[PDB]
Parts: C-alpha cells; structure tokens; sequence
C-alpha cells in the first residue's frame, strides 16, 4: 500500500498540532487505550498496577513513556513510508522483548484516532482521519511483515 503526498500532508498537519504538547496527547492516548482495552495494560510491567484514570494521569513514568511512543511514531510518519530503518528496532523489541500482538497495535491505532478526533476537529475531519488510518495501517502492515521475519506470529 502507498499513500499519496496529499494524504501524507493531512497526516503531518494534524501531527504538528500533537507536537504543541506531545506529553498531554500521550497521556490521553494511553488512558483511552487502557480504558477501552484493559488487557493491554497487562503488558506493561511498570504500569500494570495502575487502577484509575487519576493514577494514570499522575504517573510521571507513564507520561514519559507516552512521549517516547509518540516521538517514535512521529519520526516514522515523517518518513512518509520510507521507514525501514525506524521499524527494525521497534519490531524487534515489540515482538521479542514486549510481546505485543498486532491486535494490540490495532487497539493503540484506534486510541490515537479517537484522541485526534476529539482534540483536533480543525485538522481531523473525514479526509484527514482517512489519511491517518491509511498511515497507521501501513505502519501495522510493515510491522507485521517484520514480526514474521523475526519469528513472531503477531
Ligand atoms: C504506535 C505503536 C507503538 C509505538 C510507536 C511504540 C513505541 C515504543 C518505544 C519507542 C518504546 C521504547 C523502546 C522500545 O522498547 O522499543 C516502547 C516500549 C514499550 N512498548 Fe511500545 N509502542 C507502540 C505500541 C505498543 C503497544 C500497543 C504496547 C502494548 C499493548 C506496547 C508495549 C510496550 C512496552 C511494554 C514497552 C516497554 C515500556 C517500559 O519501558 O515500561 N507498545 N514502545
Ligand atoms: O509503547
């Protein structure tokens, strides 16, 4: 699959708004993921004890993690599909160290789309959401191919 340049520009225009406060966006995305799909929280040995949204919001380590995730994803999106180098280390850690199924990558993709739809209606109308879904689907398709190369079913 391949995105057009116009689609990439819709992705990068909303990502520029995320970058006004990457930490706050990361907190919202993790809270949405863990509330919608609680099983995903069990994969985090440092955070699986958190019981409420208040505790998640107050966790400085979770905030730092959210900044790491969104900055890594942002660097992948800015490559506009030419992300082989960035996906190598990420696929290896997520397949072998963290053991994150493709289904859970689908869940965090849904959390990202929900938070952008809520915060950024000015840059996340239907065409922009479609472009972001295509970019995240491309990311998951290429991660899934690397998972298989690495020996992990996904
Ligand atoms: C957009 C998708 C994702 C991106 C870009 C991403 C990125 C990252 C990065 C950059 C790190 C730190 C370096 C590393 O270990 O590779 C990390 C750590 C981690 N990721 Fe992900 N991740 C994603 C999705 C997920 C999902 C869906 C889960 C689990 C449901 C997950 C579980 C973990 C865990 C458990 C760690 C280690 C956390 C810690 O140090 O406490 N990741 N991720
Ligand atoms: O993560």
């Amino acid at each position: 699959m391949v995105l057009s340049e116009g689609e990439w520009q819709l992705v990068l225009h909303v990502w520029a708004k995320v970058e006004a406060d990457v930490a706050g966006h990361g907190q919202d995305i993790y809270i949405r993921l863990f509330k919608s799909h609680p099983e995903t929280l069990e994969k985090f040995d440092r955070f699986k004890h958190l019981k409420t949204e208040a505790e998640m919001k107050a966790s400085e380590d979770l905030k730092k993690q959210g900044v790491r995730v969104l900055t890594a994803l942002g660097a992948i999106l800015k490559k506009k599909g030419h992300h082989e180098a960035e996906l190598k280390p990420l696929a290896q850690s997520h397949a072998t160290k963290h053991k994150i199924p493709i289904k859970y990558l689908e869940f965090i993709s849904e959390a990202i789309i929900h938070v952008l739809h809520s915060r950024h209606p000015g840059n996340f109308g239907a065409d922009a959401q479609g472009a972001m879904n295509k970019a995240l689907e491309l990311f998951r398709k290429d991660i899934a191919a690397k998972y298989k190369e690495l020996g992990y079913q996904g």
